[PDB]
């Protein structure tokens, strides 16, 4: 930053600067004939040092005489606002050694102003990693009364926007002269929208539009002088067409021909991601949509100590997905809603004040049971210390509509990762897929359903003599079937066996995209049924499990009975229970499994956001 | 790349595997009930390793008879390609020290395919730095044949066409029968697909029939026949060159389906990926060596001077009468592959003149053409020019940064779509100057840049109207204030002298003003490419205006044409003073030390009062830069 001012020895020179801003001096044309000497002093306030044009280094200059040097350079810096026009004056007199008296005179008045544009950088760049800095900008997709309108009209919604304060001290009659404009470019203008303020902080009509989709730039007029306060609010989060950058500028006129800009100040702001949250974070809140299966869901939400948002509206966590968007002003938990299309029940229901809205509309095998995120882990040589996000797909060669997958990758920080779950017949992550709280390890550990699994159990169970059990005893009356039936049935180890290694492609695909090995993998037994077609749970699927930290809600299985007991059961807990969870088995049969789907694709979760912030994530 | 292979002890499992690929070996279920022990054996050919689930590392596992531990995993590995579907097998046995016979077998038959898609790496990514590695691909957008732009057919009309295109070798090693059951497909994502074009050779070579298009702007799939056995070739051509919605990189994928299953679908098994990005346009600066000059009624002595400096700089020239200023319509660049750097045209939006003469007679056989039109401004590609190498902001620009015209905040700036097309090319990072107050714009009428022996191997010519003035206030000290510039030139200009140069209040005061604008520019230019004092020379210059507009008095100095070690500027005819111009021994004074020759050319009929000077009607081509831009490191 650094601006040439050039003298005349015939006239004097006026000339306007910014606080801290350097000026090199010079002339236009030669020096006095025979001048060998110079000196240069200052008004009070006015720092003046001499330079070597090669040297990096500074040094006072109206301390003595120099022998005169067409290779050094002079730099004028004033740090203080001046109080009238014409302030500060330079005056630089050329001697010699033939006469005593200076050969000429070169005088620069001097009129600074103190013009700068911040914001809490937390000035032309946003840098990640624990040495980040910049400032973070919200959406504000909820309703507080907000995203829509052009006024502030609410008391708490300047709570979710971004502060930015515009420095302007300096003489008033400068300002006769010249004129201050705040802009941004339209792009970054369809982008946010800016409010300045002018009844200080007591009416919402204080709060006036000032830039938005038409305006792209704003004559500030300086009504509280020396200082302007704005409130930023974003508009639209990351996506394919936008990196997620808002950049805002400030620019002083020189107003003959024309207005003619002189200084420049920016502030660079970065629209915060949508975070999702998996079920290792702490729950908050159970939402849940006969049904003695609700009954079931507030015992075990009471067990874990979390509030249950109970609906008639007839899927929960097919619908929408919860996540949050952290700043440091505030971090507000925002939700996604799915395509599919409980399609009123987000917009109504959900919004609550601090509570955003984000959705992506295609105009849909895709909902968002099939979303989920891993916790933090250490693959490919990085770090992703907020979880990846897994989807369903397929192999390279049935997808989530690549609206949402641009959305989802352009968050940027948590990298999602792409599996196979076309082979299901709904096509959902959690059928086969879950995360539980582990207390050694990793911190958790990755349950993957395993047909295999079952075999064993079943197998080693039949050994033992009690391959006349049956499954599906104790259920409403669907055919009753025995683990000499099941273990002898061709066609269904053969599917079980295509079910096995469909999975077996996605566990390694998630070892090698999680950087997780056998000792935090747990195999759930798990049949698979089809019907001329995909493959649905032959009973209670296990792995589609509710996880509020040490409890968990996993569909009965109602599997062979062998002391009394269901001993799918007594494996899941020789599984789980060794991990020190909690295993309540709710009965899942009439309501749910028969229409293909578990506990956790009725049951959606909210959790506490991460600890770890995401500006340091260094992508 | 792993891929877990069950098998069962009730029946063998088959499976094919991919030749390198390592096989994770379980079983479903089963495990004998006294099972204490296991042994593990392996047709030749097949390497079969244990190790723990969480320790790496290999070790050899059919030599021994290991204890039976399910945290254990058996890895099989083939090299090598089956000659037949079921040539190798691994056969696991599960003993007791009950009885001495084995409890049971599991019996895995292998079938390899070695299948690989491959190209110069020079598979997943591509890295940029001097450990880069990845096929760059060109453009092609010349003509080649002697029969027509290259880019356009479906066909490949010429013998030595393939030249410009990138090599890829799909390796298809393996059993014949296998593929009677099996299927290739060689794909591509539609939207390389529409940037890019891919021809399979039948007939290895010679005929131009042999080299069928198979993945273009339709084609996103092809089954490929094996026709030339276990190896096919592929010649792909770049169809557009980076820009805003383009980041450059083509993905090409091949896949082998398992097609046994006749009646419910393809299923795949293995997928293997060869990305190439596409090589961008390059600028060459003025310290670079010279090729060819390029020249363009009622012309003169001009064109004779030219080719008096082309023959003593030793560059071809090309005479053009097209008329109804050759630096203004288009810029000579050049893109560069590791099997061949073909130099490539930029022409300007500008049109009217040469607009024809580009694409006419500049597409030679190793010439390509670019272009990119609107749809204005007054900003052509005289206004685009670009620097050395520096070091600035950290940061190392090995092949130097474009430099481009325009305002401070607040119009006149180059169309936005070239502005995304030298953003986007990643290697040149461009500045962006103020331009507008002069009256047509362009950059290169106050800087320029000039091969120095010293400093930092160049000097950066800045024109300042100050130095004009320290040196006709210098020559008046001395009595020579009634010298008159304009004094041997063609009359009607009106000849006028240094005392009412010096006295002329508003001339000297808009001076000024240029002068403030040239420091604004200095300024800029010393931040944005790292340059220091010592490395600029501030040129004589004065302009002229009506009422809004910025010219050059005297011929502009600045705009010179340079060729290495000699360079032609516009004869400024300047105050006479020894019967020699003063301004022109100013200008030898300051270039000569650097060891250049000054040779001025007397242009001021055609040019200088049409607001031009040699450098804006004289465009060069230069020899490419040394350094390769994939070690740039953007
Ligand atoms: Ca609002
Ligand atoms: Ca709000
Ligand atoms: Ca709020
Ligand atoms: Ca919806
Ligand atoms: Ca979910
Ligand atoms: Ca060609
Ligand atoms: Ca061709
Ligand atoms: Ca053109
Ligand atoms: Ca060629
Ligand atoms: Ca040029
Ligand atoms: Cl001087
Ligand atoms: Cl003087
Ligand atoms: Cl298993
Ligand atoms: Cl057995």
């Amino acid at each position: 930053l650094q601006r040439i001012v050039r003298v005349s020895l015939e006239h004097p020179t006026s000339a306007v600067c910014v606080a801290g801003v350097e000026t090199l001096v010079d002339i236009y044309g030669s020096v006095p004939e025979g001048t060998e000497m110079f000196e240069v002093y200052g008004t009070p306030g006015v720092d003046i040092y001499i330079s070597p044009n090669m040297e990096r280094g500074r040094e006072r200059a109206d301390t003595r005489r120099w022998r005169f040097d067409a290779t050094l350079e002079i730099i004028v810096v004033m740090n203080s606002p001046s109080n009238d026009l014409n302030d500060s004056h330079v005056q630089i007199s050329y001697h010699s050694s033939h006469e005593p008296l200076p050969l000429a005179y070169a005088v620069l008045y001097l009129t600074c102003v103190d013009i700068s544009l911040d914001c809490d950088l937390n000035k032309r760049q946003w840098v990640w990693g624990p040495s980040g800095y910049g400032g973070i900008l919200l959406v504000n997709c909820d309703r507080d009364d907000d995203n829509c309108d052009q006024h502030v009209h609410c008391l708490q919604d300047l709570e979710d926007m971004s502060v930015m304060v515009l420095r302007t001290q300096g003489p008033a009659a400068l300002f006769d002269d010249h004129k201050l404009v705040l802009h941004t470019s339209s792009y970054d203008a369809k982008r946010a929208q800016v409010f300045h303020i002018c009844g200080p902080e007591d009416v919402c009509e204080a709060y006036r539009h000032v830039l938005g989709q038409d305006k792209v730039s704003y004559e500030v007029p300086r009504l509280h002088g020396d200082e302007e306060r704005f409130f930023v609010e974003g508009l639209s989060f990351p996506d394919a067409g936008f990196t997620g950058l808002i950049s805002f500028h400030v620019t002083l006129l020189d107003d003959d021909f024309s207005a003619s800009p002189i200084f420049t100040d920016t502030v660079v702001f970065r629209v915060a991601p949508w975070i999702m949250t998996p079920s290792t974070l702490p729950p908050l809140e159970v939402y849940v949509c006969n049904t003695c299966f609700v009954d079931a869901v507030a015992e075990l939400a009471r067990k874990a100590g979390c509030k249950l948002t109970i609906c008639p509206q007839a899927w929960i966590q097919d619908e929408m997905e919860l996540g949050y968007v952290q700043a440091p002003h505030k971090t507000l938990p925002v939700v996604f809603d799915s395509p599919r299309n409980l399609q009123d029940f987000p917009y109504k229901r959900i919004l609550g004040p601090d509570f955003g809205y984000v959705t992506r509309e295609p105009r849909g095998l895709d909902s968002f049971g099939n979303l989920e995120v891993s916790p933090p882990v250490v693959a490919n040589g990085k770090e992703y210390p907020l979880g990846r996000i897994l989807i369903g797909g397929n192999l390279p060669g049935r997808r989530v509509t690549q609206v949402v997958r641009d959305f989802l990758h352009a968050q940027k920080v948590q990298p999602p990762v792409e599996l196979f779950v076309d082979w299901l017949a709904v096509g959902h992550v959690d059928e086969f897929l879950s995360f539980v709280p582990a207390p050694d390890g990793k911190g958790f550990r990755m349950l993957l359903a395993s047909p295999g699994a079952c075999f064993k159990l079943f197998q080693e169970k039949q050994k033992c003599g009690h391959g006349r059990a049956l499954l599906f005893q104790g259920v409403v009356d669907v055919k009753t079937i025995s683990i000499n039936q099941v273990l002898s049935n061709k066609d269904l180890i053969n599917y079980n066996k295509f079910v096995q290694s469909c999975i077996d492609w996605n566990r390694e695909v998630l070892k090698r995209e999680l950087g997780l090995a056998e000792c935090d993998i747990i195999d759930i037994p798990q049949l698979f049924k089809t019907e001329r077609k995909k493959a649905t749970a032959f009973f209670p699927d296990l792995v589609n499990m509710l996880v509020l930290g040490k409890h968990l809600g996993i569909p009965k299985p109602f599997g062979p009975i062998i002391n009394g007991c269901c001993c799918l059961e007594e494996k899941v807990r020789s599984l789980l229970e060794p991990l020190g969870l909690h295993c309540t088995f709710i009965d899942d049969f009439t309501p749910y499994h028969m229409l293909h789907g578990e506990v956790h694709a009725g049951t959606n979760v909210c959790r506490k956001p991460f600890s770890f912030k995401w500006w340091n994530m260094v992508p």
